[PDB]
C-alpha cells in the first residue's frame, strides 16, 4: 500500500505545516502537525478541557463505532518549545492520504498547554519519530508509520515540505518526479529515538564549505534550524546589523537586509537553503526588526534540522531494518 497528503503551511512565515488526516467511522477529519521529532498521535477531543478548546476541531470518539477506549492507558508529553499536552488513549481507525490503519492508538487530549489552544489550526500532531519515544502508559504504543510500515510497498516515508506553499508527506513510495539530481542517503542513530544524523558541513552564501561533524536531527516539527553558535555566528556576521537579542530570545536582523543563503552538507551533496527562507518576519507587528531563521542550539542540548533546512529537501525517512535518511535538491 501507499499513501499521500498534502501539507500546508498554517501562516504566511510557515511556522508549522498541517496534513489531513481521517480518524474513525464516519471519518473525522482533523489537521494534524507532522512531527519527525515526537512518536504520540495526539488530537483535540470532546475530552478536552473546554476553556482549552479555542476553534480547534476535535475528535469525538463516541461517535465513531471503531473506537475502542484504551483500557487504563494515559499518555502526558512536554516539547522542546515548553508546550504540553495530555489526556487518555482509544484505539481507532486512521487514515492519511488514503493509507489506512486499523487499531491506531489515537491519545485524546484532556488537558493542552496555552501554546496549542491558542493555536486555532493545529487539531493536533501525529509523530513520526521512532515509537521508543511514544509516551503512553503503561503499555507503549506504536507510530502510525511503525503500524503501517510492514503493509506499505517500501518501509519509508518522504517529507517535500513547501516554502510559502503546500508539499507532500508520501508512505510506502518514493516520487522520483518530486526531485532533481540524486539522493544522498546518510547513516541514522535511533539511540535518542529521532531521526539523527550527522552533517558534513556547511557554508554560508557564496563562502568556502567548512568540513565539520554537525550531529542533529531532522524534524519536521520545529520550525527553525538550530545549530552549533559558532555556526550560528558565521552566518549572521554576514547580515549587517544582525545581533543576538536576548530580550527577543535569539538572533534578530534589520528587515532591509538581504540574507545569504545557508549550504549543509549530506555526505558529499550539498543542500542550498535560500536566503528567503531564513526571514521569519517582524518581531512584532509593525516592528523592522526581523526574526531569523538560524538559531543557537546552545542549551537545547541537539542541533535541529527544523524545516527552515527540511523544507529545501525532498526527505527519505528510511524505516528500513537499519533506518537512513535520504536527502535530494528539489
Amino acid at each position: 500500500s501507499t499513501g499521500s497528503a498534502t501539507t500546508t503551511p498554517i501562516d504566511s512565515l510557515d511556522d508549522a505545516y498541517i496534513t489531513p488526516v481521517q480518524i474513525g467511522t464516519p471519518a473525522q477529519t482533523l489537521n494534524l502537525d507532522f512531527d519527525t521529532g515526537s512518536s504520540d498521535l495526539w488530537v483535540f477531543s470532546s475530552e478536552t478541557t473546554a476553556s482549552e478548546v479555542d476553534g480547534q476541531t476535535i475528535y469525538t470518539p463516541s461517535k465513531s463505532t471503531t473506537a475502542k477506549l484504551l483500557s487504563g492507558a494515559t499518555w502526558s508529553i512536554s516539547y522542546g518549545d515548553g508546550s504540553s499536552s495530555s489526556g487518555d488513549v482509544y484505539t481507532d481507525t486512521v487514515s492519511v492520504g488514503g493509507l489506512t490503519v486499523t487499531g491506531q492508538a489515537v491519545e485524546s487530549a484532556k488537558k493542552v498547554s496555552s501554546s496549542f489552544t491558542e493555536d486555532s489550526t493545529i487539531d493536533g500532531l501525529l509523530g513520526l519519530a521512532f515509537s521508543t519515544l511514544n509516551t503512553v502508559s503503561p503499555t507503549q504504543q506504536k507510530t502510525f508509520f511503525d503500524n503501517a510500515k510492514a503493509s506499505l510497498d517500501s518501509p519509508v516515508f518522504t517529507a517535500d515540505l513547501g516554502y510559502h506553499a503546500p508539499g507532500t508527506y508520501n508512505f510506502g513510495f518514493i516520487d522520483t518526479t518530486a526531485y532533481t539530481g540524486s539522493i544522498t542517503y546518510t547513516a541514522v542513530s535511533t539511540k535518542q529515538g529521532f531521526w539523527e544524523w550527522t552533517s558534513t558541513g556547511y557554508a554560508v552564501g557564496s563562502g568556502t564549505f567548512k568540513s565539520t561533524s554537525i550531529d542533529g536531527i531532522a524534524d519536521t516539527g520545529t520550525t527553525l534550524l538550530y545549530l552549533p553558535a559558532t555556526v550560528v555566528s558565521a552566518y549572521w556576521a554576514q547580515v549587517s546589523g544582525a545581533k543576538s537579542s536576548s530580550s527577543v530570545g535569539g538572533y534578530v536582523f534589520p528587515c532591509s537586509a538581504t540574507l545569504p543563503s545557508f549550504t549543509f552538507g549530506v555526505g558529499s551533496a550539498r543542500i542550498v537553503i535560500p536566503g528567503d527562507y531564513i526571514d521569519f518576519g517582524p518581531i512584532s507587528t509593525g516592528s523592522s526588526s526581523c526574526f531569523g531563521g538560524i538559531q543557537s542550539s546552545a542549551g537545547i542540548g541537539i542541533n535541529i534540522f527544523g524545516d527552515v533546512a527540511l523544507k529545501a529537501a525532498f526527505v527519505v525517512f528510511n524505516g528500513a531494518t537499519t533506518p537512513t535518511l535520504g536527502f535530494a535538491s528539489k
